[PDB]
């Protein structure tokens, strides 16, 4: 395979379904490189746990934690890291209300080169234990020799785009990492970076971030096909924001419109949204506690019951992970019979305006509240017109490993979306327990 897309290891599936999965301990192993320094971008951290995932010989190498916590939460994180003198922290600025630092990324500097890991897991034990999570592993990027002048740039512009993403933090610890990236050759990179950063973007900057970034890439580097209106859009996520009083206010206006872009030429496109039902969660490996990582509040949901008609159950027989609740987020464009896809995105971005951006000022400005990061797989970046869907995830190799089942299955009439702050007391979970928030 050329895609280097992995799932995390799941405790409690047959070994067949972890062959070619990665634990965090595998990613940080000396076999991946001799670590000199690392940066861990994430949302939440168990620092004691995190240090123990590094090889013992690497545990005193510098670590930078990039987070968005403020006030007492920030103090709690500093207290966590205080026993480790090699740990530094970078507080990502969140100057728009209700924003989050969701981006999950490792920068791994080695004696041998540099690696970038863009993934979906928090740095806590539960996120790597029994959840479905996604990982993109960059190649080992070699250092550009001193005195050599070359860009180190890929046909997907990944090196400049990652530097641009880091530049938006305006942080001195991240300028150091930008200078590291400058000295390495990233030209083998075959994915496109799609980031979100907080701000209000107008003019050309509108295309830099969020769903306008996706739209720009699809217009520039994908082609439309006959019957394109028959190719569905699939979105798959672990958290749901307030989308408005009906589908026209954001979901099916600007968001779907960016998602259905293909090529430069100018809607009945089916939209499938995949989000765990209550029954998905109850019968999962973790039981109801899996719902602690599926944040959808009743206050949000009761204002948009229209949305739940779009919802499809989580099912992942293809990867043996139907009972491993998803914390991965993915978006893709399958063919009408789901046998091919026009592109695939793995990201931190949930189904929210905060993550993807909402148009403001008469459609001229894109406002984004949060930091998000994902990578986009486009057939053109691999010399292809489309990707064939891998029928069994772990089983040619121009075949893309979609980690859950197609077509997605609509909720039944008795199903309900998982809502994390209401009780479930009708039927016990796989550990014998109810859910009482
Ligand atoms: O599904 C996603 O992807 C996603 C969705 C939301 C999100 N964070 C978020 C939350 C929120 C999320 C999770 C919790 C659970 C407690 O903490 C987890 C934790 C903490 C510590 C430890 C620990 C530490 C040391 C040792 C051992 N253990 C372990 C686990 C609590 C809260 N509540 C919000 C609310 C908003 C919001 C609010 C108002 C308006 C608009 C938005 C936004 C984000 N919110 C993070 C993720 C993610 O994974 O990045």
């Amino acid at each position: 395979n050329p895609f280097q897309f992995y799932l995390t290891r799941v405790s409690g599936v047959k070994p067949k379904y972890n062959s070619g999965a990665l634990h965090i301990k595998d990613i940080l192993s000396p076999l991946f490189g001799t670590l000199v320094s690392s940066a861990q971008f994430n949302y939440c951290f168990d620092v004691d746990w995190l240090v123990k995932q590094y090889p013992p010989e690497f545990r005193k190498k510098p670590i930078l934690l990039v987070h968005g916590d403020k006030r007492e939460a920030k103090a709690h994180l500093h207290a966590q890291a205080k026993p480790y003198e090699n740990i530094s922290l970078c507080q990502a600025k969140l100057d728009i209300a209700f924003g989050t630092h969701h981006t999950k990324m490792m920068l791994l500097l080695y004696e041998e080169g540099l690696r970038v890991v863009i993934h979906t897991s928090n740095l806590i034990h539960a996120d790597w234990h029994q959840k479905t999570q996604g990982i993109w592993l960059s190649p080992l990027y070699p250092r550009i020799a001193d005195g050599t002048h070359k860009s180190g740039e890929s046909p997907t512009h990944f090196k400049a785009d990652l530097i641009s993403y880091l530049m938006a933090y305006n942080a001195p610890s991240l300028k150091e990492w930008i200078d590291v990236i400058h000295k390495h050759d990233l030209s083998e990179t075959n994915v496109y970076l799609i980031g979100s950063t907080p701000g209000r973007f107008q003019g050309s900057q509108k295309d830099n971030w969020g769903h306008f970034r996706l739209k720009k890439l699809l217009k520039d580097h994908a082609s439309s096909m006959p019957n394109a209106e028959s190719w569905p859009v699939v979105g798959q996520f672990s958290s749901v924001g307030s989308l408005g009083a009906d589908e026209s206010k954001w979901l099916c206006s600007e968001f779907k419109e960016s998602m259905l872009t293909l090529g430069k030429e100018s809607s009945s496109v089916p939209l499938y949204l995949i989000y765990p039902s209550v029954e998905n969660v109850r019968t999962s490996l973790e039981g109801y506690p899996a719902g602690g990582s599926l944040p959808y509040s009743i206050q949000t949901a009761e204002k948009q019951n229209w949305l739940h008609s779009y919802f499809h159950k989580w099912s992942a027989e293809t990867s043996g992970r139907s009972n491993a609740m998803p914390h991965i987020k993915t978006y893709m464009r399958p063919s009408p019979d789901f046998s091919k896809i026009a592109w695939f995105l793995v990201t931190s971005a949930n189904l929210s305006k905060a993550a993807w951006g909402a148009l403001e000022k008469n459609g001229t400005q894109l406002m984004i509240r949060s930091y998000e990061l994902g990578v986009l797989f486009l057939p053109s970046a691999f010399g292809l017109d489309s990707f064939k869907v891998k029928q069994k995830f772990f089983a040619p190799m121009a075949t893309f490993p979609v980690p859950y089942d197609l077509p997605p299955e609509l909720y039944g009439s008795k199903d309900r979306p998982w809502i994390w702050n209401i009780p479930y007391v009708k039927a016990p979970d796989t550990h014998g327990n109810m859910w009482v928030p």
